[PDB]
């Protein structure tokens, strides 16, 4: 009745609306023409009108059809990686026929600190669609994806509806960040709602608590990102998992010299000829200032360098240029915090270096064994399961069978207790891939032979002394390369897998395929036995 | 009183309703004609009215009466299998007289990756009834099958009521997927509700929390599917179990060339003359790229091939056709991940190959035995029970009785400890069917005779050296065929069961019925003893 109800009514006629939009517009019209000073009644309908005007329809982004430009765009996002972009291109080709996905959503998984956001932005630019993000981590209620009931003012729509209202296109690139961090603790499981907004048979008629009228969401492209492969079962359908990994020394150096350095220089309001960093400084930072698979440490170190350089040049008008090399780098970072190289490790007896497979990239572990006098009981530490128990039992049996050859007293399992400690045993690794490590440590404790340093080993063991194949050799090799380990012992059955590993990692490490316990004991111990 | 209460009232008169529907309509009418702006009061009654209008009655699907068309439809679902479809036809014949089931629900069980959904859709098409699915896995509360109490808005009906409202027919095909995955952890056991909706004496008057008025559900046909035979006892009544199994090489090849390839080609938006795959590529994929009973691996590999072919042909306008054979297949899949054939296995002593019966299809296991110096204690690994203990004891007794004939020192059980390892001993197999395997491995450890490779064995043993019959020979034979094993040793009493196995599996394997331990020791060991 008042003037407000008139102006709002115009917002319904000044915007073109399809059948569903016309239906919700008619509903709002029936809800309009009422008293404007009505507390919590006119404001909610006004907000609904604004949302409808903001909801996209009869308009979309010009989606590109050529694939060459998509490849050229994907080649300049972070580094290219020559591995994941190819898969992306494949998906684009499958989508180069119709506007209907009818399949996966190109899910990305890997350790944090990689080009996930960069890949999403590159895909948005290649597809010619607007970019929009939404975080799935920490979500535990359907009230986060969907809105509230059609009631008094304050019942704002869900995050998805808000993002769609802000992005006035019917075919945007909706990114789903931290899908593995989503939980279900407030109102059932919100995964169902996600399915309703992701399944091509349900997104066309997706209904919201506030926007009860069905909205067409089949043209919206969705992309999910995660850190681990522990994606909920209902969210695993219609999804393709693409695993990402770390980078090598030269790869990280090129990445830093291509985007990290220019971005940090432009962010700190620096000039083109104010700071010059060579490759020696970056190498020193990667070797003694960061230990990870991503480039987060490099970014933080470059930011600190830029800030310190700006402060030093500002307080000294006589300084015209600042150059940081591999020698004065410490002057801006301090004492080194990490060690590179195992040449001066002073090889020990009870300690063994092994490779561990982790969902965020493999790492290095130092397993220990203690053989003290007792009655023969077995003790283990590191939150190990039954698999580790049977593996230790098999290793003990192998040691008992080869004690005569190794010079071990056959009565060691009767008058001496064994305690095996495996640090970070709760790693997301299904299977006791450290069998050879524990066996070598046991042989060392019983014989006193120090385990040769700068040597890494991983793989399963049997009761007859045979080595079984394992998975995730790329991550373990990358971890050994970052840790400065040159000698790596892997099972023989995994030799055929080396053909799928780039030469940049194999040319730096010395791999020796083994299949028996005697070979690992000969190549790992300092002496012959 | 307002205009809304009027329109809603019309929805009660514009739809024909039986006695029960008229009763719930009268209840809603008594609940209607109230204030429409009543928060959580008018919306719930409006939803109830919509549900009632959507609930089916006085309308049904034209159920077919002929059986020839049903057989023709069942012959084109996945492959036909010539085994389960027959049983289905039998059920249809029993149902070709009246619309009352009064019996089982045609429960299907088998390993994942088979034509379960295809069988359900084929049954729906043959019976002329609409198809609808509902997943039973993960259900742990009665609030999932039934609705909520008749209270404020938000108390939506159960999944069953929603499916019935969406499918406007009184006789639909309700599929119950993952019945073995259902649990009872939130509100008692929902199985009771299932019975109320499945028992012909209770479905006619099935009451819901939201739809408190009894609804006739006797004309609704129910079908359940599962993976294992561990169906809850209350849900086992009025149910017929139909077990499914894997497929052979030629069967999988025909299935891939009949539906997998066309479906994957149509899904990837491919043309009729864009990709051509021969039988060599499919054979190579089944032999070195997948090890299962279903066709999931084949589907994934064909999808990857189609995606790679689309990307390769799109980025190369000069390419007119892509042909993948048994040689260039690796170019699209990489290095082989599985091994086929045991000819180059390099027969070992302490290892023995055996067949294992599993609820999702039999598989191959490698049992090991270690004879180390000690006092004669017995150790076992693989989460074995008392049955395995008594079986190992019987095998040890047989070895002690035949040590003189086999050349074993009679004092082996007094100065040497034995450790038997059975990988994946927790298999759902009731009975130590690996007696001969453990006995042969023990004889090998004590004598050093390597067990001939490419040989499989399974069966029970006694104290006198007699072999007892076992069950599940089809699954074990299929596993041996997939693993590339030609020599299979089975008990003599099971010979009469070979007549129930198709020739496609027997013509590829060399079965030798045995009844004594001497025959298995002669046909399994490399030498005579």
């Amino acid at each position: 009745a008042p003037d407000e109800n008139e102006a709002l009514k115009r917002k319904i006629d000044a915007a073109k609306m399809p059948k569903e939009a016309k239906e919700k517009a008619e509903a709002e019209l029936q809800k309009l023409k009422m008293m404007s000073p009505m507390s919590a009644e006119a404001t909610v309908v006004r907000g609904y009108i604004d949302w409808m005007v903001q909801v996209p329809w009869n308009a979309r982004s010009k989606v590109k059809k050529d694939l060459r430009q998509a490849q050229e765009i994907l080649d300049t996002d972070h580094y290219g990686l020559e591995r994941v972009k190819d898969r992306i291109l494949e998906y684009l080709a499958v989508q180069s026929r119709v506007n209907k996905i009818k399949g996966p959503i190109l899910c990305l998984v890997g350790p944090p600190g990689v080009g996930k956001t960069s890949l999403g932005q590159s895909i948005a630019k290649a597809t010619g669609r607007k970019y929009v993000r939404m975080a799935l981590g920490g979500v535990r209620d359907e009230a986060e994806i969907r809105g509230h009931r059609r009631t008094y003012i304050g019942s704002m729509p869900g995050k998805l509806i808000q993002k769609m209202a802000k992005v006035g296109v019917k075919n945007p690139l909706f990114l789903l960040d931290e899908i593995d961090k989503m939980s279900s603790d407030m109102r059932g499981d919100p995964a169902s709602a996600l399915l309703e907004v992701l399944d091509p048979e349900q997104n066309v008629a997706f209904s919201d608590h506030y926007l009860e009228v069905d909205y067409d969401l089949s043209d919206v492209m969705f992309v999910a990102t995660s850190n681990s492969m522990n994606i909920p079962a209902p969210l695993l359908d219609r999804m393709e998992v693409i695993r990402l990994s770390g980078y090598t020394e030269d790869e990280k150096l090129n990445i830093a010299k291509r985007h990290l350095l220019p971005k940090q220089i432009e962010r700190n309001a620096l000039k083109k000829g104010e700071l010059t960093v060579d490759d020696s400084a970056i190498i020193g930072i990667i070797r003694y200032y960061t230990r990870e698979a991503g480039v987060r440490g490099l970014e933080r170190e470059i930011s600190k360098l830029c800030r310190k350089a700006v402060k030093q040049l500002l307080l000294d008008k006589s300084l015209k240029h600042i150059e940081i090399n591999g020698d004065n780098l410490h002057d801006y970072l301090g004492v080194q915090r990490f060690d590179y190289g195992r040449a001066d490790n002073e090889n020990r007896v009870g300690q063994v270096t092994g490779l561990a497979w982790t969902e965020v990239g493999g790492d290095l572990l130092t397993i220990e064994t203690a053989c003290v006098p007792g009655k023969g009981k077995l003790t283990y530490t590191g939150s190990l399961g039954e698999v580790m128990q049977e593996s230790i039992q098999a290793a003990l049996t192998v040691v008992r069978a080869r004690a005569e050859k190794l010079g071990i007293n056959p009565d060691f399992y009767e008058k001496r207790d064994i305690h095996v400690h495996v640090p970070e045993g709760a790693t997301p690794k299904d299977g006791p891939a450290a069998g050879i490590a524990m066996c070598t440590a046991l042989v060392s404790c019983l014989t006193g032979n120090p385990v040769r340093a700068d040597v890494a080993m991983t793989g399963e063991i049997t009761l007859r002394g045979q080595v079984l194949p394992i998975g995730g050799l790329k991550e373990k090799l990358l971890a050994a390369h970052r840790g400065g380990i040159k000698t790596v012992l892997i099972p023989f059955e995994n030799k055929r897998d080396l053909e799928e590993i780039p030469d940049n990692v194999i040319a730096d490490l010395d791999i020796h395929p083994v299949k028996r316990i005697e070979e690992v004991l000969t190549l790992a111990l300092q002496n012959e036995p």
